[PDB]
């Protein structure tokens, strides 16, 4: 497997392992929503929102949307007094032969130019999933980051287990209005 699971609690369950020459662990989060799976897409979408429920997150802004792909830039808070991030990602919408969405997600630190005052997040990596139930939706969120910003490697690593869960934690509360 290479998985290990972390955290199980409040309906949710988040996966870690161990990934190569990196000091920090990949996780997956997963969460099952009374939902369908596109009004997880249109949250997804709605970047100028993030702000309002995804954890850590200053601001928000979509910088650019077409029917599959989307831009939009944060500024990320963090649980210690540590100097805020930003960082442009990408977002890749995929709809697979069986109705399965694959939100694929990716930083792109160079997208718009560094904004002075503030660390750029280097290179991130990794995906949501969204699979349709009898009724709702079966929630995977997976990501890996390499070293970058102001919070030590060490430290992102030993509470890596808290991005997904209060992230999806949130996306379900979020979802409930
Ligand atoms: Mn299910």
């Amino acid at each position: 497997d290479g998985w290990s699971l972390a955290k199980d609690a409040e309906g949710i369950k988040v996966y870690v392992r161990n990934v190569e020459g990196s000091p920090l662990r990949e996780f997956r989060g997963e969460v099952r929503l009374k939902a369908a799976a596109d009004d997880v897409v249109k949250v997804l979408r709605d970047a100028n929102a993030f702000r309002q429920w995804m954890p850590d997150v200053a601001a928000s802004e979509l910088l650019k949307a077409t029917d599959t792909e989307q831009y939009h830039y944060l500024d990320n808070s963090a649980p210690w007094p540590v100097s805020n991030r930003d960082g442009v990602y990408h977002f890749t919408y995929e709809k697979a032969g069986d109705g399965a969405i694959t939100v694929r997600v990716e930083a792109v630190p160079d997208y718009l130019p560094l904004r002075k005052g503030k660390v750029r997040i280097p290179r991130a990596k990794g995906q949501w999933t969204l699979v349709p139930d009898a009724d709702g939706v079966d929630v995977t969120y997976q990501m890996h980051a390499s070293p970058g910003g102001s919070i030590p490697s060490w430290l992102a690593n030993q509470t890596v287990v808290e991005t997904p869960f209060g992230t999806l934690k949130a996306l379900r509360s979020h979802l409930r209005q």
